[PDB]
């Protein structure tokens, strides 16, 4: 018998940062949301559990992807932005709203990780309230 000690937990491939038949733009707004909204989010104290794919092995979070199935984060958003990933500011703005909300389903009002989102949610608002054109 190998008891599934073998079975150790691991990590979902992250979410992709390019695919050549999706079609993309450069706008003046993604500029924006590059070089303003996610760069000062990016600069953030909070900014760092945001800055790459929740690693659940790191963390010793075993039921993360159990619970969160569409995950999302800046540093794939930014790979996506510098790659030209984007058709419009929308797409874009979906995947923060998918970070954000993924770590108010995961967690609970309260948590420190919550606060956290909270504040750079607010933030990101602000910052996105006006866009270039
Ligand atoms: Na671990
Ligand atoms: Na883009
Ligand atoms: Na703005």
């Amino acid at each position: 018998m190998h008891h599934h000690h073998h079975h150790m937990s691991t990590n979902p491939p992250p979410p992709e940062t390019s695919n050549p038949n999706k079609p993309k733009r450069q706008t003046n707004q993604l500029q924006y949301l590059l070089r303003v909204v996610l760069k000062t989010l990016w600069k953030h104290q909070f900014a760092w559990p945001f800055q790459q794919p929740v690693d659940a092995v790191k963390l010793n979070l075993p039921d993360y992807y159990k619970i969160i199935k569409t995950p999302m984060d800046m540093g794939t958003i930014k790979k996506r932005l510098e790659n030209n990933y984007y058709w419009n500011a929308q797409e874009c703005i979906q995947d923060f709203n998918t970070m954000f909300t993924n770590c108010y389903i995961y967690n609970k009002p309260g948590d420190d990780i919550v606060l956290m989102a909270e504040a750079l949610e607010k933030l990101f608002l602000q910052k996105i309230n006006e866009l270039p054109t």
